[PDB]
């Protein structure tokens, strides 16, 4: 047993959150810290990864049954908080925001040599003031709506599937957390892809950031752009990009 291992009996299981793996819950730690806990890998793994934006390990439990203890994420996961109160308020600037946290989150995963597998809004967590971290590591390396092409079909999962998946993503950001490809099924989301069929421009949505999302999707992995490049792009986009950008009724 390593030295992430604690005892049991230092942890309070508190408020589900959480379903249903097993459960998640809201927690205590050494009576003084709030902790969340997965109840039953991504602790490994989770072990090797400490970034800012991904969400961090705090403890393990062996030990059946097995507990993860992370950082508590108090505003739940995104796809929720993108369909909810908030997502009515949302606008391009924070969600353009939101989108770099996710690309420097997964830059650093870029620059680790890992590869995520599940990149999608519901496996984003959001905190106080609108902060976003990678979660779901459960896949991790060393659904086929997020999932890119050759990994779906060919199963080559690597970091420019990841950008696949990130191109998803920013259509779940400008459309409050829709299901892509409203209308297809898994099937003809497959055989259409395979064609060369690609979303269009999501209502609002600059044409300049439906570009971005084109190059994640480029049916050659090796021609799609870094994270750390998305990451940049993302920054400096009111100014460098869309400097006459207007508030409208959605974005
Ligand atoms: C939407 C619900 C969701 O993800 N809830 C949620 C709220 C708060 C929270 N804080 C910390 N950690 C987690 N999740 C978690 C993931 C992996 C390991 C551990 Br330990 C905790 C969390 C989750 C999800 N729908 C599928 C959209």
């Amino acid at each position: 047993k390593d030295a992430w291992e604690i005892p049991r009996e230092s942890l309070r299981l508190e408020v589900k959150l959480g379903q249903g793996f097993g459960e998640v819950w809201m927690g205590t730690w050494n009576g003084t810290t709030r902790v969340a806990i997965k109840t039953l890998q991504e602790a490994q793994v989770m072990k090797k990864l400490r970034h800012e934006k991904l969400v961090q390990l705090y403890a393990v439990v062996s030990e059946e049954p097995i507990y993860i203890v992370m950082e508590y994420m108090s505003k739940g996961c995104l796809l929720d908080f993108l369909k909810g109160e908030m997502g009515k308020y949302l606008r391009l600037p924070q969600l353009v925001d939101m989108a770099a946290q996710i690309a420097s989150g997964m830059a650093y995963v870029e620059r680790m040599n890992y590869v995520h597998r599940d990149l999608r809004a519901a496996n984003i967590l959001v905190g106080e003031n609108l902060v976003c971290k990678v979660a779901d590591f459960g896949l991790a390396r060393l659904p086929i709506k997020w999932t890119a092409p050759e990994a779906a079909l060919y199963g080559r999962f690597t970091i420019k599937s990841d950008v696949w998946s990130f191109g998803i993503l920013l259509t779940e950001l400008t459309t409050k957390g829709r299901v892509p490809y409203p209308g297809m099924v898994n099937r003809e989301v497959l055989d259409q892809v395979e064609r060369g069929y690609r979303m269009p421009c999501p209502p609002e949505c600059p044409e300049s950031l439906h570009d971005l999302m084109c190059q994640c999707w480029r049916k050659d992995p090796e021609e799609r752009p870094t994270f750390e490049y998305l990451q940049a792009f993302l920054e400096d986009y009111f100014t460098s990009t869309e400097p006459q950008y207007q508030p409208g009724e959605n974005l």
